[PDB]
């Protein structure tokens, strides 16, 4: 094994690999309704911005569960990053839906991540998981939330759905 | 011929000629836009400033291609200037479908002032032409479409037209 | 068809969606390198920062692709990312290589690209080319021959690893 | 007991005392290292001021732990500390290997220690090893892996050993 292993399982290792190839997804879904919102038939800059940032953060989160990987002495196991669901995200509603969506489910992951860390007594990667990913992802739900009832009042189409892109940017 | 005439072909120089007359036409239009939105009855002062900065845009690129033909050693030949096809342009999202029209038309001529510069191999003016005319005048397009699309959600009339009017001022 | 759209062949435009699909590709396999080379057991700084770089560059590429496709009134079409080549690179030199030949890779379709636009008489699209890309990978492209000529006479192992890589950190 | 003292068990308290020794023995023989790397006849400057850091770090943690002890209203027991195993050191290479071996030490009490806390239901203990200890004990290793690594590539001996030895000062 690595010099630098210790109280590391390999379960945790190869959950790591896996969580490292769902935010790469997550990122790459928020890509594509970045630039779905730049459509010139779409126009919500403030979507884009928004979804543009998502996408950068959700890469950042795969970089420091790679750069964590080699911290304990693990291998870095890189998979295809599957195309997203939609090509078009249809109304900013649904987007910020479907992203609601996206978020629990990589909340869940984290969690189940958590579990199996605590199931091996890592408490180095349990600290993790609770100081780095865990309340950043409590925060971006309820962000999401919170946008969405802002939305749903002020549109959710026409004008409401103009304001409120206006605000995001 | 000029003392600095070389590889400058008379019909490239003719068509530049046409292309001084077309823009200045544009200028024109777009002048006339522009104080049709500061009618007391009308009074959208973002679409008045919009129109004002694209006519003196427009302006602008009839000097350079003024300015192109004499570094060339052709001589410039002007024209009358036509009345604008309108005195009153109806709604600011009318006015921005003319603009649109108006902006795609400009933009085929150029590309067709390409296909004459490349058919007598002339690649200063390929250059000029890519560099300084086809990038603005796809942006200028791609702007206008947003514009469209925003207005339509928005407004496109009322209490929106009111509002997409100000993030324009 | 895009209110935008013009002088815009479906060709060019479906050969950008294979030309993202490959630049972010070559991010992925950058990407990879990177974190290759923070290995405990690998303890490369320089080539690490190096391939983050170049990862992140060729992150942009795609992504002024992407913009440029909705300029145009293109549709984007997101594809699965391949997984990366090798999960190992080999020694710094090896990288390198392998560096190498990916960006002529990207030359190349680059060209084609750049074919099929003048094919359909794009020069809105040739420009971009030239102007954004093809300076780019020919600059990268001697780059990586010259680091790969320095690395040689340095080391290629060893102690001239060593300081070769220090010069690149 | 104390006035203060709450949720703090006897065990805790003892395996405290017992890691204060440990640490205090741990910055003893970095101590010793590192004024072995200013011996005339070994003269490795980086070395020594890597080692000498190492020292100063491991006092301050069983200051940490003193603190904690007292915070918690438990009672700080001071023992022996030991002569470090070597008087010398051998090779760069070889203290930094004796270094490693001892870093995984501490980090395997450490989490003895995080084990006992969770045991005896003890979260501000285990928070404190969460947050003070058991992340700095993983870059430690981290970093002496690398270390371990550069210093292979390099040296280790001779002309390599003096150049990394340069990248330490």
């Amino acid at each position: 094994a690595s010099q630098v292993r210790q109280n590391y399982h390999e379960d945790c290792e190869a959950s790591i690999n896996k969580q490292i190839n769902m935010e790469l997804y997550a990122s790459y879904v928020y890509l594509s309704m970045a630039y779905y919102f730049e459509r010139d038939d779409v126009a919500l800059p403030g979507f884009a911005k928004f979804f543009k940032e998502s996408s950068d953060e959700e890469r950042e989160h795969a970089q420091t569960f790679m750069k964590y990987q080699n911290k304990r002495g693990g291998r870095i196991v890189l998979q295809q990053i599957a195309a997203p669901s939609m090509q078009e995200w249809g109304t900013g509603l649904e987007a910020l839906q479907a992203a609601l969506d996206l978020e629990k489910q990589v909340n869940q992951s984290l969690l189940e991540l958590h579990s199996t860390a605590s199931g091996n007594n890592d408490p180095h990667l349990t600290k993790l998981l609770e100081d780095e990913y865990l309340e950043e992802q409590v925060d971006s739900i309820k962000k999401i939330g919170d946008m969405i009832t802002k939305l749903k009042r002020a549109g959710p189409h026409g004008l409401g759905e103009y304001m409120f892109d206006k605000e995001l940017n």
